[PDB]
């Protein structure tokens, strides 16, 4: 009897545009193969659709209103409370805990040291080539180098001759090889960068998605019923040279159709590129015979809009921005243990037109939240599940605000039917800082309820000095029905009275 | 080590107009003395403010939408499911279970046998003199007999020379004396009739409340903001001779001021009369030395309006109609065990101007529901608490839809902050059957949420054939704030958006 290892894979800005989530266009064979042996959650949502707030949230197991982190300019241990993290908890239980890539958000939100010395057994590894993502590293048709958003590259024509996710994969494999020697179990967090912007990927992956076979989003127009307060102006992508040359109006655009399809091409190519890296990582896990002793959690910190509602990027409460993939492989529970010389995660080449997305593994339609990642991994690994947090929990160091999802591997509280998301705004009209408002400039907080049936959102007055929401100062509301309006194009909040919330509360 | 006895006292139509609930006018010294040794719940509410629906609810531990009993014309075991009752459960655990007075509602709702043979050890006792309550038994100033609503009587001038609650008290005492012999513990349910109409009580109690020192209700007018659908026309009291002679308009009245004060006099007198009966019962319990081995639960099936909002009687979702008293005496837990020859419930005479309401015993402001009576008594008595019901539970015989209140004797689910009530209507405009609509005539169901902060009610379309509420067909709504509008005179539903419900759902 031993304790199970944990491989936590985090992808930056990855929406569930994956074969195992019903996407019949994107080629993600390696991730789909992971799902075939795993429990896949169809309705998992981040608590805020932006990096640091989401990562600090699900790494401490607390919600944004407990971390009080809505931008990226505060360290929770000083700002809110001495909250323990997932890797800190495993390390305190005899694990060797290791970080590769973007797990914590860099900077002050992790005290510039990836939350040292609490979380990790040694100073994390961050790939060097990431610092060239936003340099003049994209060679164009006429031979010059540019800082482009769409950046298919020959690896032999970029600085250091590599890409950050290839480095992370390589380093993760070496650490896996090392841990096969150690007597201690490992908790390995690998944080991949793509498909986060810019879309810098080996140019060969672009051939998987010719533009002729690329369509726009189903709902590229800005909906009439979308209140301006809920719109994010996607300002960061406007700074890239190729985007800047199109002279796209602020804040509503639209992006020219031809470039919209090019964005979707490069995003899809980056996903398939990401998928091969995951393939290499999981394949090495198989070769090392760790598949029967290692939990594998695969998820993302938030989604990314690709033209839906005339929106791009995250910074939103729409499903496209909050819906994330969430897959859990548990040796001998989500699948039969691998027998003699059996391989569960053999590398699959997206350039091979074969098979049929494999079969969908276990699936769950329950509404779940990233803030449940902490208790789930602690339970799946055989450790003590931290207790439920009181309200408030600024003074508690080890507790969880999310539910454990272990029951899903074999009394109806209404909150178990809800995935919560939120996002701040500095004003009602989209302006320069509406994507990523700093704490002092937040004046509105949009709180959103997502059920199997609808998304209910209210944009309410917010006081950043007292961290106080005023649910009597509702600036605007949104109500989208999954059955009739899955794309969320027809806001029904004005025609509503609140009977949907009453119904949810009524036993 | 032994099991504790249970004395469950139920009062028909008793609102918390009691000294131990802050009423500085009504004299209820014996009940207040029970409270001084008990845990008193300040915010307990029935699930529907009318007899059979409420009694079948809290006796089976299920809600009205599980019993599907909204009138008094169906037996749950045939109509909904083979639901077990509190006394049935105790009897199955070696208790002698006994019923005196109105515990179950008589008629088909209890199969005309008080739910025989499941609930009781022998056919219950019902006082004979109750059948004279609605006869010409009230002697008037000119010497004739009338069927009056206000019925102060000399006991020597009524049929059989007694009153139903005196008989019940006497019979309960005899059963207590008998059980002091038995080796088995007892579960004794005593159901008192007054202050249910008519107000027939020993006329001496009328002297405790001279009319000069009687005021009207604080809010005797019908509020402008009260939707007609939520108004009950109080038709039953209009049939009494003294009421009929005033020629009170239907359905809004008002009742003449002088008669309003007379109603309140007779109600208060009936409460003090009830209190002495409780005094006799509890005093006999003390004399028999059962105070250290007997749980005592005191409550009511619902309230009664005394002019608030121009309303009278129950059939309502207002606090006055749904708020009930709820007191739990637990030997050695809510108070120190009685030592040698100590008496905890000595009879107190309301005609003695002495003391000062005693001291308030333990108190709890948590919002609780009568449907929690089943699990609480089962726990307090040392028995296994039935499990929480699934949804739906028509097929389950033993389970509870309410929470156990044992924690109150030494994760925040929003439903633990709510007491639920409801009431049906046959139409929006008050009509002949708006007080007590029969199932087939129900077209609207008013669902109400009560928190520490507000009461939120929606009157929605209801289909009695499918037992289906349509929360998209809201006929009207109500929102009353406890802090600013404790009397519930200023409906704020039209100025509201639903942010109060959202706030309750948001962790
Ligand atoms: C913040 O907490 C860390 C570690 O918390 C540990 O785990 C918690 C679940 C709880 O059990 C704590 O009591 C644990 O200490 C603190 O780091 C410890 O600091 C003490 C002295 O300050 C030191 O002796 C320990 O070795 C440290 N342990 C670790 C794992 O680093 C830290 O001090 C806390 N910070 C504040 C400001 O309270
Ligand atoms: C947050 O980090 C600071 C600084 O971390 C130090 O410097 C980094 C570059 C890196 O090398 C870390 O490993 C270092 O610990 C912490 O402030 C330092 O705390 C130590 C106490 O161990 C003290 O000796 C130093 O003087 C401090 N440095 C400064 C500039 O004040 C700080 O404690 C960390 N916050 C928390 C909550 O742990
Ligand atoms: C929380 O909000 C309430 C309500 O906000 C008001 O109504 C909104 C629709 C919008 O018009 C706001 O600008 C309004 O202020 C605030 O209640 C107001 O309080 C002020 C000052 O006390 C008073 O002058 C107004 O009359 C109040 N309005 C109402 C409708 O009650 C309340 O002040 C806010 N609380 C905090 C702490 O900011
Ligand atoms: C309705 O239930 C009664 C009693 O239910 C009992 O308690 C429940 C918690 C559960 O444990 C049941 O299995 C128990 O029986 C049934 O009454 C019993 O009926 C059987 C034969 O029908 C008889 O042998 C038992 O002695 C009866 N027990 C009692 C206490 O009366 C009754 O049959 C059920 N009715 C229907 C229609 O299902
Ligand atoms: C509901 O009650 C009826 C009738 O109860 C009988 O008659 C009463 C006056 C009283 O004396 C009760 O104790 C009697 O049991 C039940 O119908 C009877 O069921 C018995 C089976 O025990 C059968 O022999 C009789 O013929 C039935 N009588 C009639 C008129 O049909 C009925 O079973 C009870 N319902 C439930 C769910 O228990
Ligand atoms: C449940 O209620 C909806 C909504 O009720 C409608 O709106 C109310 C304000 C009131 O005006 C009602 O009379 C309305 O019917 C019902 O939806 C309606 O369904 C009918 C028939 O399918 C259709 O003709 C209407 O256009 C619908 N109206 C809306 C606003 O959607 C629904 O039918 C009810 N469900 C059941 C089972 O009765
Ligand atoms: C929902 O209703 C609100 C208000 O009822 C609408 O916002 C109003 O828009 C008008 C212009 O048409 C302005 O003059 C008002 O000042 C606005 N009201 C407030 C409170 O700001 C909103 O446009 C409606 N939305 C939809 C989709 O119909
Ligand atoms: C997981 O599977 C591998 C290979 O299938 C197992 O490898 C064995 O490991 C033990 C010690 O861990 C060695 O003594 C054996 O020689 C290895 N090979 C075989 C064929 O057993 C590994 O033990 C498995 N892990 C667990 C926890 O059962
Ligand atoms: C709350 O609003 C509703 C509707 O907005 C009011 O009901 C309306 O009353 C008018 C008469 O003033 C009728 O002509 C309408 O037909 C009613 N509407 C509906 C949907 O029936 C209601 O009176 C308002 N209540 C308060 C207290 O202001
Ligand atoms: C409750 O108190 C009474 C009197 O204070 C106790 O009465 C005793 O009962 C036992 C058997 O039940 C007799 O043997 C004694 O003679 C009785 N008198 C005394 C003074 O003990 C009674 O036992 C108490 N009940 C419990 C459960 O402790
Ligand atoms: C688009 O897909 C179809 C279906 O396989 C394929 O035949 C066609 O060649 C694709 N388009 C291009 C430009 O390759
Ligand atoms: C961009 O467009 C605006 C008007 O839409 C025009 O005034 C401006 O000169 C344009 N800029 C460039 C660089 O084309
Ligand atoms: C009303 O109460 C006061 C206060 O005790 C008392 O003095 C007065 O006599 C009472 N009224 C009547 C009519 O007795
Ligand atoms: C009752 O009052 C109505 C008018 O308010 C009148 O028509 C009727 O005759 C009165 N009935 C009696 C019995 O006084
Ligand atoms: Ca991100
Ligand atoms: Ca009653
Ligand atoms: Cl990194
Ligand atoms: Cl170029
Ligand atoms: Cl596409
Ligand atoms: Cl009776
Ligand atoms: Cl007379
Ligand atoms: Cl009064």
């Amino acid at each position: 009897t031993d304790a199970l290892n944990v491989l936590l894979i985090i992808v930056d800005d990855l929406r569930p545009s994956l074969g195992c989530y019903g996407d019949k266009l994107v080629r993600s064979p390696n991730i789909d193969q992971l799902a075939s042996h795993s429990l896949l959650f169809q309705n998992a949502f981040a608590q805020q659709a932006v990096a640091a707030p989401s990562r600090v949230s699900f790494l401490t197991g607390r919600r944004p209103d407990t971390t009080r982190l809505y931008d990226f300019n505060s360290y929770w241990r000083v700002h809110a409370g001495n909250f323990s993290t997932i890797p800190q908890y495993f390390k305190e239980n005899g694990y060797v805990t290791m970080s590769v890539g973007k797990v914590f958000h860099p900077g002050i939100s992790s005290n510039h040291t990836d939350d040292s010395p609490y979380s990790w057994s040694f100073p994390p590894y961050h790939p060097s080539s990431e610092k060239y993502e936003n340099t003049k590293t994209c060679r164009g048709p006429d031979g010059e180098l540019h800082a482009n958003l769409l950046c298919p590259v020959d690896v032999l024509d970029v600085p250091e001759g590599t890409l950050p996710d290839k480095q992370s994969t390589e380093q993760a494999i070496q650490l896996l090889e090392k841990m096969k020697t150690s007597a201690s179990p490992f908790f390995l967090a690998v944080g991949y960068h793509k498909p986060h912007i810019p879309f810098r990927y080996p140019k060969e992956f672009q051939k998987l998605y010719p533009l002729e076979n690329i369509t726009l989003a189903p709902d590229p127009e800005v909906p009439d019923g979308l209140p301006p307060v809920a719109y994010n102006p996607w300002m960061d992508i406007r700074q890239r040279e190729d985007v800047q040359a199109l002279n796209i109006s602020v804040p509503y655009g639209p992006i020219p159709v031809d470039f919209q399809r090019k964005i979707r091409q490069s995003y899809f190519a980056s996903v398939s590129y990401l998928d091969t890296q995951v393939g290499r990582l999981l394949s090495a896990l198989d070769d090392l015979q760790l598949a029967n002793s290692t939990i594998i959690a695969f998820t993302s910190d938030h989604g990314w809009a690709l033209g839906e509602h005339g929106e791009w990027a995250k910074y939103s409460n729409f499903d496209v921005a909050t819906h994330v993939p969430l897959i859990f492989y548990v040796p001998g529970r989500t699948a039969s243990l691998p027998e003699a010389g059996e391989k569960l995660f053999p590398y699959l080449d997206p350039f091979d037109s074969a098979s049929q997305l494999m079969e969908p593994g276990r699936q769950s339609m329950d509404l779940v939240e990233l803030v449940s990642l902490f208790p789930t991994l602690a339970g799946l690994a055989g450790l003590q599940v931290p207790p439920r947090c009181p309200v408030p929990s600024f003074h508690v160091e080890l507790c969880r605000e999310g539910k454990n999802l272990l029951k899903h591997f074999r009394p109806g509280n209404p909150r178990e039917l809800i995935a919560y998301s939120q996002y701040p705004r500095p004003s009602d009209i989209p302006q320069w800082n509406s994507d990523k408002p700093s704490l002092k400039d937040i004046k509105i907080m949009g709180y959103s309820i997502r059920t199997i049936d609808y998304r209910y959102t209210v944009w309410v007055g917010f006081n950043p000095d007292e961290f106080l929401a005023n649910f009597s100062d509702i600036h605007a509301g949104e109500l989208y029905f999954v059955d009739s309006d899955p794309l969320q194009d027809h806001n029904m909040y004005n025609d509503s009275q609140g009977g949907d919330l009453f119904q949810l509360l009524m036993p």
